[PDB]
């Protein structure tokens, strides 16, 4: 816990934005983006779209990534307008975006024709501007390849004298920028070993080297030619290897936390009606279920009795050749190993029972695959339509490359979780998820987060994340509920959720947002304020119409949860408490309809604080006493 680290951290996550960001920046100047939105200065979407021939989806997540870095604004017409910032597209050279294929492993190996020399004096030059922020976009297209391969090829952890069996000429290219980084003084500093240290995070970013390069295809082309797949099928927007390597390296810490959640249901008395079997779904290469079983067997009472209570470790994949290395990687834990998607629950319930295994017996898992899913369309279009008056900020891209309507992408979600839920057994549903985050979010935390980047390969590149709070929604909606003691999201003190970490249980009952169609009936709930009329529930539902919950049980409402959402909105608050005392066990009911209006809110993009928890708590717990009315 150094002082210095703090600029460092800012640095790297700057540089990963850059890597995604120049590449849009680039593809929109040349396309005349931003001279369009200078002749007429307030155009939606679709009218970009129409005038400069783009595929809507990858144009929309481009123009996300631009309002973030506060080069463009959204009207409250949803019209983009140019910022004084927007001028700095003039300021990035477009001869940059030859470095997403400069080969930067014959570079350091003496064995090209052209080096990098002109780039590493535009760094010295801060690139030409005062601007700190787009000096460190433009330096990352550099640095992040180049790093990369000096680590790769073990040139920077060779003890002290770095750079030295390289080049003459070499030596000096690589110590005048790292000497101007500020990366070494020849020896690293504590900036330098830094970088040096957490080069592995870049990876997953870099990665998508292929399709960043391809930036004017997606935006304005046919965005099909990025992505291939051939004959032998490997995929050519991404270098897959790299890839999984460092996500698997990313996604380490998130699977410690499910120690907490294993050890717990594995205590949970009695023995025998515990989980035989633990499903994990997209199992890649087993990590997940090979750690889960070492720590039952070490932490847990289960672990003393696996020869009268056996656990078997189950993984599916869709692709053979991970079913191969789980197999070998679970090696002496008990397991199997059996083809399956993560869009076809059904079928992997009957292939279980194919095998002799009984169903209400299965723990299931998976780790961040749900937003890779093959996306399928709607086909409940009736509540698809009651959705479509939200204000859902999802940014989801179909196969043409044009832009899946929000509503439409949330839909999609709920009926793809239904299908989970329909097998889900007492057991629960153990999941790790990835989400994305809205502009005026992003844009507050920039320094801090990954979304910029991350957000826009993932929309980029086809695949569906979703607000963290979107997600909570979609499984509450179909009866999956995220259990208070097992929960843990990332980052763990700023107001946004990146990640989740759940055991999600199914319920009896479904938890929604209530809408403008709901107030004849809310009309008539008891209520702990004094009556609400009609007018108050179309403001709240105008101002945040995705930001009250109402609790369902067998098409009958339970209870409701208006709030409110103030000061610059970063605090929310329970405005309203309704609830029919007719239904039975209904005060168990809305004592968890609060509980998981805080849940939700915790991951609620933006919100640092709930209000009113304590005196809403009280008004439900001491239920005759708080004289409610309408009771
Ligand atoms: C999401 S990445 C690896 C991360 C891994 N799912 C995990 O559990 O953390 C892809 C891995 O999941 C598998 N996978 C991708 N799409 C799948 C799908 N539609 N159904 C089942 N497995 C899938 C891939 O074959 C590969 O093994
Ligand atoms: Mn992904």
């Amino acid at each position: 816990n150094l002082y210095f680290q703090s600029n460092a951290l800012d640095k790297i996550n700057r540089y990963a934005h850059g890597f995604v960001a120049v590449p849009v920046i680039c593809a929109c100047s040349e396309a005349g983006v931003f001279e369009l939105l200078s002749q007429k200065k307030s155009l939606k979407l679709e009218e970009i779209v129409e005038h400069l021939a783009a595929n809507s989806g990858h144009l929309m997540v481009a123009m996300r990534l631009l309002e973030s870095l506060s080069f463009l604004y959204r009207s409250q017409a949803e019209e983009y307008i140019l910022t004084e910032q927007s001028q700095q597209h003039q300021i990035i050279p477009k001869a940059l975006m030859s470095l997403y294929k400069y080969p930067f492993e014959l570079y350091l190996k003496g064995e090209v024709e052209t080096g990098i020399s002109n780039w590493i004096n535009c760094s010295s030059r801060r690139w030409d501007t005062e601007n700190s922020l787009l000096s460190d976009l433009l330096d990352g297209v550099l640095l992040i390849p180049l790093l990369l391969e000096l680590k790769k090829q073990n040139l920077l952890d060779e003890s002290k004298k770095i750079f030295n069996t390289l080049t003459n000429s070499l030596k000096q290219e690589l110590s005048t920028l790292f000497i101007n980084l500020g990366w070494a003084e020849l020896y690293l500093t504590d900036i330098g070993r830094f970088m040096r240290d957490r080069s592995l995070n870049l990876g997953t970013t870099a990665s998508y080297a292929p399709m960043l390069l391809q930036m004017k295809e997606l935006l304005f082309g046919n965005p099909q030619r990025v992505f291939q797949r051939n004959k032998t099928e490997k995929e050519r927007h991404v270098n897959r290897t790299l890839n999984v390597v460092a996500s698997g390296f990313q996604h380490e810490k998130f699977f410690a936390d499910t120690d907490k959640i294993i050890i717990s249901i594995f205590n949970q008395q009695p023995i025998e009606e515990q989980p035989i079997y633990i499903v994990d779904m997209g199992c890649g290469d087993g990590t997940l279920l090979k750690r889960i079983y070492k720590i039952i067997k070490q932490f847990s009472a289960r672990g003393k009795v696996l020869t009268e209570y056996p656990i078997i470790m189950v993984g599916v994949d869709y692709n053979q050749e991970a079913l191969d290395v789980t197999d070998k990687n679970l090696v002496d834990i008990p397991h199997l190993v059996i083809p399956g998607d993560i869009g076809a629950p059904e079928k992997l319930l009957e292939q279980l029972k194919a095998q002799g295994i009984e169903p209400e017996k299965v723990l299931h898992i998976r780790s961040f695959l749900d937003h890779d899913r093959p996306f399928i369309a709607p086909k409940n279009t009736e509540i698809a339509q009651a959705r479509s008056q939200l204000d859902y900020q999802v940014v989801d891209v179909d196969r043409e490359g044009k832009l899946i309507p929000p509503h439409i992408a949330v839909q999609s979600l709920v009926e793809h979780l239904e299908r989970w839920s329909s097998i889900i057994t007492r057991h629960g549903l153990l999941l790790l998820e990835v989400h994305s985050l809205t502009p005026a979010v992003v844009k507050k935390y920039i320094d801090e987060s990954e979304s910029l980047h991350f957000d826009a390969y993932h929309a980029f590149s086809m695949q569906h994340l979703v607000e963290a709070d979107v997600f909570l929604m979609a499984a509450a909606e179909v009866g999956l509920f995220s259990r208070k003691e097992a929960f843990r999201k990332y980052p763990k003190t700023l107001p946004l959720t990146r990640i989740t970490v759940n055991h999600f249980e199914k319920r009896k009952y479904q938890i929604r947002y209530a809408t403008v169609n709901d107030i004849p009936n809310l009309l008539k709930c008891a209520t702990f304020n004094p009556p609400v009329n009609e007018p108050f529930f179309q403001v709240l539902l105008k101002q945040t119409p995705t930001a009250h919950l109402l609790l369902e049980y067998q098409g009958e409402l339970v209870a409701a949860i208006f709030t409110e959402t103030k000061n610059s909105n970063e605090v929310l608050g329970i405005r309203e408490f309704l609830v029919r005392t007719s239904v039975e066990n209904w005060q168990v009911l809305a004592k968890d309809l609060l509980e998981f209006v805080e849940q939700w809110g915790v991951v609620k993009p933006g919100i640092k604080e709930i209000e009113g928890l304590l005196k809403y708590h009280e008004a439900i717990s001491n239920f005759q006493k708080s004289k409610w009315y309408q009771s």
